[PDB]
């Protein structure tokens, strides 16, 4: 049931100084950070990441948004991590996101793009693809978090 | 899409020392405080604010409640601020409010009135009316919050 | 409307150092701690507490889980405390729990048992029974919390 | 008695950065009572009056520009030895020197031509009295019970 | 070894104000282990025994009234040099003098006839030993692993 | 100018305990800018190079074992007098001595054969320069605006 998912702490979150608060929510949930780095995405990489939206009217604005400033890309590992992180993220448009979710508590204002604090892979398949776009195997680690032993079935 | 809504941090919140925590939730969401002051509402002003409830059985108790101690009235500005703040507030009766919402996390106990931490305008129209009841134009301001520039479409 | 409910801060929460954070959520909601103690539940007591699950496939694992390390048993008092605490706890399986709830924010990983941070009585009847299992009348108290006077109808 | 009132100004840097709530919560958590509060936009005349004791100091101009840059939140805190206590909570004038745990220590660092330091706290009972009068009318200050006030009642 | 056990009492003011959780979290976050804990309502005999060293001091009576005002939460914290560490976390006896960041510094200020100061922390290993015995039976103290205990294992 | 860059390492104890976010938030809240950051697993060669000044010290071996125990998060913080400021935020080397409010003061205590102390902070501008180079390539460090940067613009 253990899966890996890719999360991008977007430019709006970085500029607003919310990196730590976002990371803490994942750590507190029990999710493990197995990879992470601050990078500045270029248009080519951005369009590959968001290839599914190439023919949508907001594509250009979305690429401008994700490449506006550096972002923090990270890989989270844990039981059903993909669906869990999507649940934690909340609705795409922050105004519709429920209080308690990341977008619900931190997002609201938008530009030409629907600024929404973070990106979260939408499926195990997508996560695999996205993780490969931003990380090399040598940047992903296997190590124990403090409470790992507690759940070991002997 | 930018709107203004009126919020009243009720006597129960003031007495319990929750003013700051409530304000922080709005600031963290990205909402801008364009007006704010601690006042002690008298019955006349209270009945004008809650005119819609004049013929309800809980009217008297509600007026007693809102005028019990000083309150903090404030105007919040932001994208769809009215519906967003209502969403953040949660169900009228705190016991029914979802965890994560203001009433959900802070409210529960009631008196003869359903004490519920805060008041939030229910519509743009109501907000306009309520804002006018408590504030003069000279008490409302236009200024930039730190991240405002980020969302400017050039 | 004032009720008492039993909550058990389970071994996973104790080991992870989440006792305080869990307690704070209840205090902030307005709930009153009328009884509380750290104990180490033995199998006999554990099976009495979870008697309803005796014929379920996960029974053995559940008993192992709840008796793994000491836990903190506590009695919470307040308006509709039973349903309110259940609401605050969230879905049984933490991966399904909504962000904002205790299980939603803190739980995810599981062992042979569905580790979910806390236990909360499912009804007033169950609460009565469970409270009696862990506490003697002399361990339960009646005292005023700071804001109690605020809600007194004269 | 030991109960005093002091003036706090949540400065433009704090307002712009969205720290109003976090600052207020620190005072509420300490047990201090907010007896008056409002968001205002200080004009140069009022700013220079508040900081008149620095009228003949080199940093005066930058200070006025800073305090009047955007709206601020002025408030009056009441409580046991509130003046010295709030000053202690504020921390060293230059935030880089302020101890972690203090308001300036946890939230301040960067400066403009002025030493931006998150908040203002009256330095003495005499200054508190003068400052409260500059920003608040008696009609804007209130006497009411905070939840735990009854717990501290002395004598019988 | 360096591992010690100390006694902490979350006093009536903290309980009434709903600060039990916040106080416990500070100890958990520090890495201290809670090996015993319970809510009890201290009677005068036990209160006077705990504070026997102040038996002949003017504030004694007010102190007993205060500590027995409502139920409290007594707990035993275990960890490296726990006695001095918890004392440091507590801060100065009179909360108005306690540094921001400490428990008394962030949460205490107001007083009654007694100097209400949020919590009690054993002042020495000798006092800790005596105090733990007054409130806890060995059967109420436990040895178990906290999540990160394995990380600190020494030697091979 | 007064703007400096310093190197911070969120050590294995912090990573294992899930404190990465809380530590980063303290720097963000202070107003410091993260210009570089990544999770890496330090090897003995790099660890010994970073701590070369302790090459001939008794605790060296335990120190290397500790810093290479699990992955860490290295990051570069930029801001006014960042070196001394971050050091101040970190607190005393041995967490038991660190003041409440500091990172080590609030989060550290227990030790292994090494004095586990949550994070590493460059001790000087010279050390910061050397350390940043050991862990980061210029291509991994960025210049960008944080939300409030405009507020502090000096002069006209
Ligand atoms: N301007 C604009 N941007 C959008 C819209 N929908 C989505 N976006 C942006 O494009 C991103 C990706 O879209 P999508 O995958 O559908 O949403 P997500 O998976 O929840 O992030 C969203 O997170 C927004 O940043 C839209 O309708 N208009
Ligand atoms: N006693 C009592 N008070 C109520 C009841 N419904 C609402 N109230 C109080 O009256 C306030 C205004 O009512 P309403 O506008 O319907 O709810 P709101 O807009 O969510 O605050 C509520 O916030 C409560 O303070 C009720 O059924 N009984
Ligand atoms: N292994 C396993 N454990 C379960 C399952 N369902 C429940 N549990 C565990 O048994 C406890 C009690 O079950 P139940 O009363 O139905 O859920 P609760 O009232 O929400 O705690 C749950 O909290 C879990 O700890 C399950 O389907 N499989
Ligand atoms: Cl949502
Ligand atoms: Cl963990
Ligand atoms: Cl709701
Ligand atoms: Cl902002
Ligand atoms: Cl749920
Ligand atoms: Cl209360
Ligand atoms: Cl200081
Ligand atoms: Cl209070
Ligand atoms: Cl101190
Ligand atoms: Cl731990
Ligand atoms: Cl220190
Ligand atoms: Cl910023
Ligand atoms: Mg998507
Ligand atoms: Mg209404
Ligand atoms: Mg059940």
């Amino acid at each position: 049931e253990t899966e890996r998912t890719l999360v991008i702490i977007k430019p709006d979150a970085v500029v607003r100084g919310l990196i730590g608060e976002i990371i803490s929510r994942f750590e507190k949930k029990g999710l493990k950070i197995v990879g992470m780095k601050m990078i500045w995405i270029d248009r080519e990489l951005a369009e590959k990441h968001y290839e599914e939206h190439r023919e949508k009217p907001f594509f250009k604005a979305l690429i401008d948004y994700i490449t506006k400033t550096p972002v923090v890309v990270m890989v989270l590992e844990g039981r059903y991590a993909v669906e869990v992180v999507r649940k934690m993220a909340g609705a795409t448009d922050p105004k519709d996101a429920a209080p308690g979710t990341i977008r619900g508590d931190f997002g609201l204002e938008v530009s030409d793009a629907i600024c929404n604090v973070i990106h979260a892979s939408d499926s195990k398949e997508s996560a695999e693809r996205e993780i490969s776009l931003f990380f090399k195997p040598e940047e992903l680690f296997e190590y124990p978090r403090a409470a790992d032993w507690f759940y070991k079935k002997g």
